[PDB]
């Protein structure tokens, strides 16, 4: 073969972007693909705690951190000077070792080919990248080779500067196509207008299949009881086995459940009965969930847990500019030189969308989460369809041998509308 990242030395790919960051200081390969999964983690609760704290506490949250962080990572490939250290700084890629700011994209295919390049059994876990790029302009070709080679991602030209509104359309059916029809509006009416340059597109899909089964027989209706609000149905699951299980400070219990081959779980973390949520997510580092992790044992319990699905879609504009990615954004400010032809200096962040499904069951739990970069189309405001309901619970689906969180978040309603 020409190359497998995957099995590449890193002096072997001439993975060379424009402009490189050296992290102030303060096997070689698989210890840093170990650090860049802890950088994601940490990233991934940090965000978590700036979403959770604008949003209801009785509100449903979902999201794929890893998503949010491959997506920028390749926005990454172009970035320059404070753009450039802004985006390792959020992202936690300066908290690795390796100064130099393109190996970072390195291990990142090392993480990725881990992650999605066995195909393991019982556990669908793939992964497809994309660039759309305005059907006139010529990118850098660097650039588009890089993005190839290191993310898989391609560059489909679509007319942005005539047909915007059949570009969005193209794109979340694209996005459609590698989600199984999860996810269908990733990019919002109106994000895409005349001027976007380019689109940075993102897709995870996971389907697994439960290693302990709820039979549908035991399954019950129940009415759950929302904040204020009435009462609605939910559809209560029950089945007793062997578990890791520990209940740790204050009541906290901590349940894992695995998925078939043991490689990708479940994790549960339900506040005391009648406790919030907030201290749990306020505390909530990437250390106090390892504390927990191992504090686990194998235990006979009987699972209570809902038959349901949570979808969740929002831009990350604010809570990231809240954690130190303001350049990006700001079209005065932003460099981002490496994406089109002759360095071009103009092009900055309008938007930037998420958009995730969780759906739980007897036979196993199915997620599915895209993001997307927009390059200069228009910012727009966050349409917040809050769902009010109530005694909330954490939910976390992980990579087991990676130490990687795929998908996470807050199912506070159960109900089936
Ligand atoms: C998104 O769009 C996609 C279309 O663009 C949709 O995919 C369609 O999905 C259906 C199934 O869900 C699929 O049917 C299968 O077709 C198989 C193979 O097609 C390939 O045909 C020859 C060889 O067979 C290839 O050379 C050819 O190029 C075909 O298509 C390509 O296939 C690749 C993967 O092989 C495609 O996908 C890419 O995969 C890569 C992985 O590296 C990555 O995930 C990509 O992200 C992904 O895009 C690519 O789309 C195709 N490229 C091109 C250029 O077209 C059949 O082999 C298979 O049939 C088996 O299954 C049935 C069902 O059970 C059995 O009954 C059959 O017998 C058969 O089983 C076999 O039986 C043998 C006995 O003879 C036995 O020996 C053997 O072991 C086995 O058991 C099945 O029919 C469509 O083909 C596919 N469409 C296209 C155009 O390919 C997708 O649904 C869309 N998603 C949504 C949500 O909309
Ligand atoms: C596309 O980007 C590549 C880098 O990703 C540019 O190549 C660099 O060219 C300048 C020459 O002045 C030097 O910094 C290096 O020789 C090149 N590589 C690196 C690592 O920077 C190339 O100029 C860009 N092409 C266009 C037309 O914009
Ligand atoms: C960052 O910006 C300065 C000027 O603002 C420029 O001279 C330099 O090439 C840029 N990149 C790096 C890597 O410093
Ligand atoms: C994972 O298990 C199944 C066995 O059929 C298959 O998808 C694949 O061969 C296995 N993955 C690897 C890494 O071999």
């Amino acid at each position: 073969s020409p190359v497998d990242i995957c099995t590449a030395k890193p002096r072997d790919i001439p993975m060379n972007p424009m402009c490189i960051y050296r992290s102030p200081e303060k096997e070689a390969t698989n210890r840093r693909v170990w650090e860049l999964s802890k950088a994601n983690s940490r990233f991934a609760t940090t965000f978590y705690q700036h979403l959770a704290d604008s949003k209801n506490d009785n509100d449903n949250i979902f999201l794929s951190p890893l998503s949010i962080s491959t997506a920028f990572a390749m926005t990454k490939l172009g970035a320059c000077n404070d753009t450039l250290q802004q985006l390792m700084e959020v992202f936690k890629f300066d908290t690795i070792s390796e100064k130099t700011s393109d190996q970072i994209h390195f291990f990142f295919a090392k993480l990725n080919c881990r992650l999605y390049r066995k195909a393991n059994k019982s556990s669908k876990l793939v992964s497809a990248n994309r660039l759309f790029g305005d059907k006139s302009l010529t990118f850098n070709e660097t650039y588009q080779d890089i993005s190839e080679l290191v993310y898989g991602a391609k560059l489909q030209p679509l007319d942005f500067k005539e047909n915007a509104e059949q570009s969005r359309a193209a794109i979340n059916k694209w996005v459609s196509n590698k989600t199984e029809g999860r996810i269908t509006d990733v990019i919002p009416s109106e994000a895409i207008n005349e001027l976007t340059v380019l689109v940075l597109v993102n897709t995870i899909y996971f389907k697994g299949l439960w290693k302990s089964k709820f039979s549908p027989e035991n399954t019950r209706k129940e009415l759950f009881y929302k904040a204020d609000g009435e009462s609605c149905s939910a559809s209560m699951m029950y089945q007793e086995g062997k578990f890791r299980y520990r209940r740790v400070a204050e009541g906290t219990q901590v349940l894992e459940l695995p998925f078939k081959g043991d490689d990708i779980t479940m994790v549960l973390i339900l506040p005391k009965p009648e406790k919030s949520l907030a201290k749990v997510e306020k505390e909530l580092t990437p250390e106090v969930l390892q504390e927990w992790l191992d504090e686990l044992e194998e235990m006979m319990l009987v699972v209570h847990m809902p038959r349901f699905r949570i979808e969740d879609g929002f831009s990350l504009k604010e809570q990231l500019q809240d954690m130190g990615l303001v350049d990006l954004f700001s079209p005065e400010k932003s460099k981002l030189p490496g994406i089109v032809a002759e360095g071009r200096d103009d092009l900055y962040v309008s938007d930037a969308f998420h958009k995730a499904f969780l759906e739980v069951n007897e036979e196993g739990s199915e997620a599915a989460a895209s993001t997307a970069v927009v390059i200069a189309g228009r910012s727009l405001n966050p349409n917040r369809v809050t769902f009010k309901a109530n005694r909330p619970f954490l939910v976390f689906i992980r990579e087991v041998p990676l130490n990687t969180i795929i998908f996470m978040g807050r199912v506070a309603n159960p109900c089936v509308k």
